[PDB]
């Protein structure tokens, strides 16, 4: 069979090898048509209707581009078409574990529904990949195209999830180390996955992207670093790399962590939690699963998509009333009310196990103001957001290797002070958003008082609108004035 | 409650008047989030994931822009903000009647499922608008903002569907005739609906748009034409108008009538037909409706979206197997095979009552060829496509009024001969596509022989691949040599 | 000496081989930075400030892209590194013969200044290329990078200008005929030169076209046609090809032949004609040349760019007063006034021999109206423009070869009747613009009367604004209603 | 007479009031067509051929957009069409004082040619505006459109250059203070000039823009701040503001201060210095001026554009030989060699009085390497570049006023700590680039040794490629290891 050409609004005309086509045309891959890339973000940015499917095509394409470029500039690397196909397949299949509304599912729902389990999106992708391969007879097509299914399937999985557990990989040896930096870069976070979603999300959101992946590809080489051949960027391109991470941060501030988008993800998750006992998804054998248990059976998970939303919204069963009602309130735009935003000060970090107690803290605050209404713990929502450069408190550029034009095969390192003094001094912070479920004027007022008092007691930052929303609280706070 | 700003990737930041927001935040309008603008086109162009929702937003916005422009350039027209709001509401609500997969529903499915009924997309939009209004207490909100519900609701409906069936409109008199030309121009098809979907579809498909609606708006005026005030374009802009329709035609040939997109629409429709007896959609009172009859109850139709596709796909009920299988074959990319394309010659038009007889005609033919495998009528699909400039055989530019720079309040007409000799000689044609449901090598060979013989017998145009797919048949037709 | 990466707003990051860089960094090439691509068009479209330099880079690049794609899809063509470099150089240098204001120079100025000489842009490019090579010691660099200067220099020139005097080319044999279809396609006009200026001019003008060269490249193959290996397009891409020419026509209608742009080209050409005796350009040995004779010495022509405009504009010598004044009137925007536009009918063409005589005719007509101030022939300008599909009366798609997917190695032909009846029936037409050098109210009125009467007498098309500018004249002609 | 529509690739179709058209169609304004926006940058980014003309149109337009938007949103500000016209004219004319290659002229050339005179670009623009007005009879045209020349010309000048001397402005009273923040914001640098060149320069450079000015305009209001009426942004837009300045910094890093671009500006400046004694520009009365003295006579400065470059390049006079040689060395791409880049450490700032002594410091350094060639001070170039957020050491966002959704007319302040911990800690830094005029391998090696030795001695930052370009020097510095 022959190659297919496909037209993508981001990358243009992409060539798809017949093996890739065989992989794409399976229920396991096509399911990605029914999962929105940005989930609840679509309910704030109406252009964001794009799905995981097209993004996956993009990542496969981009993975291919990088490996190809590397190969043509450096034939001594012995990059084979087999290598190219494996990196392409890895890029294509990286997101196969996506659940309903993408990262709402693994980031919000599963942690609340199944706290005992260790679930990652990537593990999901490996399992779903295995299921695709075994359910569609892919191994003989792989062999037909020069792949060796054992090592190569191992390699693809390793590209997606990391080492399956000092060279920890089995799919490829150290002299092909660079191949593991293409799809998901565990070392510094610089990969083609990011490059695709920056561009694609920007295209759909109506926000413009300022990162040029093509330039990066032009300037990329492979050099020896610690007895492995790794990808190195050109030294003077370091500025661009800092900008890339800045871009990432910007996209999170403007879109991915938009206050309303997040509150909508929250409400939908609440609906799924109230629906979990009663929704049935039929997997292997005819066995029944729940939304929270579909992850245990790939045939059921294959059928778990954004559809569940609509299944709940359109239901007539009384047992789903509660869930249904919540979704209906989303349609009427009767959302939880944003009360405010604050940050911790000094060294103070908030841990996830402390998240659960935060609404209790806010309601327990004691403002010295006349309050019509007393508010409870369940009236508040506290969303904690980690904003960083992808490596917690670390500078990812400290984990990038560079080359100089005068000696292109010699890897070097570049420190932050060698670049600019206008760069961040810290690379991680927390944003605390507080919302109130009671929508009346007085409850909202009260909630503002509770919130600002709470910020004052914990020495958090002064809310930007503090002097307007709670003028009796902010002045009696040494700093904030 | 204040105005909202929304960020659209096509138009940028749009202001939404609180009345519009009240209309948008209803189940009848939010419903459009679950219907793909281009339906089956998404299975060919992976960027085409956009839904009717954002498009309706865009059209409302642009209607607003045009009316506002007309108003600020010519205050003597007495355009009120009430007029602006009514025009905006009409733009927002024109597609309220969209069914699953947009024009697949009213264009393919409903005509086959219920041939006796006269259902149009627009009338559907009117009924759904009425339903939204009554189910959400909009009338007093309209009144709150200076609208007069009887006249204005009548006006909005008239803008969507035309005269509800001597000046035929009741919502506005002849001296505001131009207002009826903004949302859906029944006279020549030049309206803001088209502008939005050209721009938007081009953005998602990965095809670049070459029509400049902002320029058109800049050059628009209103002049007296036969005792009504109508929209007139600048004379010198006539070329652009021809180009617009050319653009329209291009999009239809590149995207909207794509051979695979159409066969996918055909298969989906076939599945919906096979599922029709068994799917239940709960409408008013709790009464059950089917996919083909949901159009009889707006409460039921509200819940009729692209979701059914998945409901059929995810089903386990044996009664749905047939339907299900069809959808599954789409997932495996086992589509009916494109055999070829031809056109009629001379004066010959194919009428709709004769569509049904075309596969039998193809199935008949005597290719005088080595007869491999015999094929039956039910093995063929024949799709007839009417390609025109929107007014059947008529030139729409003959129904446009122009003004010249030396006398901008004086309307004139421009004939085709006054423009260019490189323009089309005909403004309507028919396209005949033939596919075969038997997908094997020999069946395909056979189908090609039957098809070319059929083209020869009907004196149709010679297929482009004719000399290759049927080399024993093409020489027997002098005209083709 | 390594490759350089250069960033182009149209094509992105382009790689330039050291040989190409050596060619670029010469006075003969850098000269193209000082010559505007669209000449007078910048005085109508303020974004059109781009120069021939960047465009030449673009064409070199695209030429390379096409030949590389062909090579990798079909290794049996034996396309060498040398072939790629020669085609790139051809693209790079196809415009070396550009004169001040580009096509104003060879299209308007030289024919008026020296009607006896045979000057073309292409021959100018061959001459300038020879000069660049010889003045900068390029030949040994060519051999240093694997080129064979005699054969390859011949090949490059042939790519630019066509056969230097049956297989007429000496640079490459018939089995590489396809290489001659890349930079300048004399057979059908489909080349990378067009692709680049379509994209670039659109980028700068602020108008967009819908032609996708990248898609074309994806679908291009080389097949056998008449003992030649020629480039063939995929059959179903024929529509796009027709569209490509539509695009061309549109760009000419909107931008390249803009009425005001053309009148500015006319005025600048007049200033240059009036300046020719007095501007001195120093050529070889120190010999002096004029603007019209610099083409006789490449050392002088090297210094002949748009700069001359400013020299004339900034001059103080009385011998240049006339030239200067004209340019000054351009700065004050006192341009000749457009009076109107009309066309001839079907089978009769106006050939160059009559252009000179057209103003006398207009002034000669006797419009039965009160006109106080009579105009002479010298008060008029008549610009007639040939609009075609690039091959006079011919359909260029009749000269395109195609292949179908069932047999990609077999070239076939496709007729207009096989594609659509919505296409043009004719492929060439003439446009007549009339201007008046007298700019006062009464002179303008008079001019309108004369012009419309002239249209009436000659049975040309009715001017679009005819009933407005000459309401006393149009009633004498029944056909015009 | 009437308005003109003009098509700009950045802003689309702009309307120009007849007064603006009158101002534009003068030699003083049209002059801007012959001065490149980015000067020497065109010799690095080939798309950057745009001139000051189109940019000035853009700023006029945007100024109009902002004042207009403020006007419809808050009629209580009493913004008149007279105010709108005056702001448009100021935007239109802010750059009239541009010299050849824009900021090369006022930034490099004039300080070297005439260090005694105090010339700014802005004062230049004011003088040139006065000249335009007086030489073209603009005043009665101003009066014709409702403007009052005495007050209004003053207003325009004040908008460009600031107070010509409580409330320091005379053109408009304090209740129109916000009008002075539109074209050139002397308070915090947030103005429409920046918005336009960010967008335009990005469009031409092939760099993508990340700032959304339209969104800013939607969220802009006027509020009372410290007994003055100022433009305030919505609180939540604070992030966008920080990003805006980041964007600015990025544009300076990638394009405006590109090392090769700067060295090309440097060489051009030297050529102008060697040409100054010999080039003649004819000013008022017939008096002769130099490149360096043309600023003393507006009639002469009108004729001072990028043309001088070509005059020098095309000259034959022996007295200009040296100058000529320099330009020729640019054409052959024989440029001064970039040696390296470094920064001071800690609190150490380099003072401007010390710039001249730096090449001497570098040449005086004694690297312990065996050198063939010794270099002198005149062989080195040391470029010190101030990179900041537009207000030297200050955070400009500390000089921005914000408003909250709950009380849109109550201005507030927002501190850096209320926004993010990932923001710059410093807002100003110094960049030191070193180049060598000797271009042979050995001199370049030597220059590198001298340079890195100098960096070590001054305790500057370690050059990024230090260990590669100078491996015998870097180990001597503990701080660098
Ligand atoms: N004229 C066009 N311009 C831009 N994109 C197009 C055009 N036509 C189709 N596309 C898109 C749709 C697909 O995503 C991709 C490939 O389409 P296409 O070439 O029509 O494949 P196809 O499979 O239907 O034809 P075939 O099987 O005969 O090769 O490009
Ligand atoms: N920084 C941004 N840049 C571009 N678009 C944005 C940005 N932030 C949000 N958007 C989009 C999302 C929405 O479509 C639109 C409005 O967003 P936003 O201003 O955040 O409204 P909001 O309703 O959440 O805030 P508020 O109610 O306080 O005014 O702009
Ligand atoms: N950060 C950037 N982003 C986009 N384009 C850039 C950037 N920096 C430079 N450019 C452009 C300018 C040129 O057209 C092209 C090449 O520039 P550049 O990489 O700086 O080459 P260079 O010759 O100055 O460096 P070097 O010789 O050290 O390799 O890219
Ligand atoms: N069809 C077009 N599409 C886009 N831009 C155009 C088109 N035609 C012209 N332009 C540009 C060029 C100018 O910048 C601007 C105005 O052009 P145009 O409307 O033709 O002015 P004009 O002065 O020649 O006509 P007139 O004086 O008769 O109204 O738009
Ligand atoms: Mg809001
Ligand atoms: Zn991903
Ligand atoms: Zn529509
Ligand atoms: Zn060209």
């Amino acid at each position: 069979d022959t190659m297919k050409v496909i037209n993508d609004p981001i990358h243009g005309h992409i060539e798809l090898h017949p093996l890739l086509v065989r992989i794409i045309d399976t229920p396991q891959f096509q399911r990605l048509r029914y999962i929105k890339q940005l989930g609840g973000g679509y309910y704030v940015f109406p252009g964001a209707s794009h799905n995981r499917f097209e993004h996956s095509l993009g990542v496969g394409y981009l993975a291919g581009c990088l490996v190809h470029a590397l190969g043509e500039k450096q034939p001594e690397l012995q990059i084979s078409e087999r290598d190219v196909l494996c990196v392409q397949i890895a890029g294509l299949c990286h997101d196969l574990g996506a659940g309903p509304f993408s990262h709402m599912f693994d980031g919000r729902f599963i942690p609340l529904a199944r706290p005992e389990v260790k679930w990652t999106h990537e593990q999901g992708s490996v399992m779903m990949f295995e299921h695709l391969i075994n359910s569609n007879g892919i191994k003989p097509v792989m062999e037909q195209y020069g792949l060796i299914p054992e090592e190569d399937i191992c390699f693809i999985k390793e590209q997606i999830v990391g080492p399956l557990e000092l060279w920890p990989y089995k799919g490829r040896p150290e002299n092909k180390s660079f191949l593991y930096e293409i799809v998901s870069n565990k070392r510094n976070g610089i990969d083609v996955d990011k490059w695709d979603y920056f561009a694609r999300d920007c295209h759909h959101l109506g926000i413009q992207n300022n990162f040029d992946y093509k330039r990066f590809i032009k300037f990329a080489r492979v050099c020896e670093v610690d007895n492995e051949l790794r990808i190195c960027a050109r030294d003077k391109e370091v500025g661009n790399l800092y900008d890339m991470f800045h871009t990432r941060n910007s996209l999170h501030r403007r879109a991915y962590q938009h206050k309303v988008g997040n509150i909508i993800d929250t409400m939908i998750t609440d609906a799924f939690l109230k629906a979990d006992d009663y929704i049935e998804i039929t997997g292997a054998g005819g066995k029944k699963y729940r939304i929270s248990t579909a992850i245990d059976d790939m045939e059921a998970y294959t059928k778990l998509t954004d559809n569940i939303f609509l299944e709940i919204l359109y239901s007539t069963d009384p047992k789903l009333k509660d869930a249904r009602e919540i979704l209906k309130q989303i349609e009427y735009r009767n959302l939880f009310k944003y009360v405010g935003e604050t940050q911790p000060t000094g060294q103070i970090k908030i841990k996830r196990e402390d998240y659960e107690s935060l609404p209790k803290e806010v309601a327990s605050a004691k403002p010295k103001v006349l309050l019509d209404v007393k508010l409870k713990a369940e009236d508040f929502i506290v969303d904690v957001i980690n904003m960083d450069y992808g490596m917690q408190e670390k500078n990812p550029i400290d984990h990038v290797s560079f080359y100089c034009k005068t000696a292109p095969n010699r890897a070097i390192r570049i420190t932050k002070n060698q670049v600019s003094q206008l760069l961040p001094e810290k690379f991680a912070e927390q944003l605390i958003r507080v919302y109130c479920k009671k929508v009346d004027r007085k409850s909202l007022y009260a909630a503002r008082q509770y919130f600002v008092q709470w910020c004052a007691d914990r020495n958090f930052t002064k809310p930007q609108d503090g002097d307007v929303i709670a003028p009796l609280i902010t002045p009696q706070k040494k700093e904030w004035n």
